[PDB]
């Protein structure tokens, strides 16, 4: 249960359950890495596990986007993955926060928000 592939990320966040977050924390201090590097993102998108998070959201609210958030808050990277951005040629600049917005889901952007929110990203 400690070393989880992106795959498996992808797999926890999706479902929506905030009891398989566990684990994390200690797999990220022990091999010295961050949730924003490259090895727990898709190579060619860029889609990381918030992004996953926000693409589904039973009945517009998820329980695992708080831990998630706190964790990374706690053992991140300067940019909480709130303002790191994709590299891909058709979005170029797809945001978290415009996939928050754009499923009419207010809570999740008052969460982001106020959990650190560059506005004026490009995209």
């Amino acid at each position: 249960p400690n070393r989880f592939d992106r795959d498996r990320l992808f797999s926890v966040v999706s479902r929506g359950v905030p009891e398989e977050l566990t684990g994390l924390l200690e797999y990220l201090r022990r091999t010295s890495k961050y949730l924003t590097d490259s090895a727990y993102t898709e190579g060619s998108t860029g889609k990381t596990c918030l992004m996953k998070a926000v693409l589904n959201l039973q009945d517009g609210v998820n329980a695992c986007i708080l831990p998630l958030l706190q964790i990374d808050r706690d053992s991140g990277n300067p940019q909480p993955l709130v303002n790191a951005q994709c590299t891909d040629e058709f979005y170029r600049g797809h945001s978290a926060l415009h996939i928050a917005i754009e499923k009419r889901s207010l809570w999740c952007v008052k969460l982001l928000v106020e959990n650190g929110a560059n506005v004026h990203i490009r995209a």
